[PDB]
């Protein structure tokens, strides 16, 4: 009933289906992600909703805003709670190994589309504690 | 130090004088000539409020450092119920990130957060902290 989120999806779960790295452990561990930003709000969004689908082992945060990095130039520099318009989203994930998978698979996937979605970046991410989902 | 009308501060003004009590014990460096955003620490619990005062403060002690908005964190195990699908199911927990240009600096934040925040009453004393490392950098604009 939403064939736009279904579709991306279908994009992201051909591509995850060429590799079979475990994507959980016994210990159950939010240990590592992938940190995706940028595109546009709902581009962003849409690749959420169809990560959802394409991956019940993970968990997903809501959209959230980046801050500013460093401005050039003499100053000023932003304040650290300065919200830009770029948006992010994280990926939570009981394994590093998954978590590279995925960061191919979104980059591969969204390289396909036009503008904003092919701006949509990725970085995995690891989380030296684990983080305590609740 | 400074105390405001009536002999208290705000609570996120004293939060940052707690970080800057104890970041100032740790002279490590907080920026690199790349500039990159390559650490960070993901500070969640406690409650709304508390995280609340807790960025407030952190961001007052760090012009270094750049931090996210207060958002939710996702269930773990067995979700709660929803219309959803269960990876997207928010929580009441909340967290933020900071981004730091230095993993050195990340892990000296981290046990400051930690230090401090067991020294406050509950909620606040419930809040969690770890490093986090982002492979590529984030490129924040
Ligand atoms: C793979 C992907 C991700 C996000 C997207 O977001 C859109 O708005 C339209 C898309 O075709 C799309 C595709």
């Amino acid at each position: 009933s939403n064939p736009k989120f279904e579709n991306i999806a279908e994009g992201l779960r051909a591509l995850l289906a060429r590799s079979h790295v475990e994507r959980t452990t016994d210990e159950g561990t939010w240990v590592a992600g992938v940190f995706v930003y940028g595109g546009s709000k709902t581009s962003l969004y849409n690749l959420r909703r169809g990560t959802a689908l394409a991956i019940p082992q993970c968990r997903l945060t809501p959209l959230s805003r980046l801050p500013f990095g460093m401005a050039p130039g003499p100053g000023p520099q932003p304040g650290p709670l300065r919200e830009s318009i770029v948006c992010y989203f994280m990926v939570f994930l009981q394994t590093h190994i998954f978590a590279e998978v995925l960061k191919d698979a979104i980059k591969d996937l969204v390289m396909t589309k036009p503008a904003p979605t092919c701006n949509i970046r990725v970085t995995v991410c690891s989380f030296d504690d684990g983080v305590d989902l609740p």
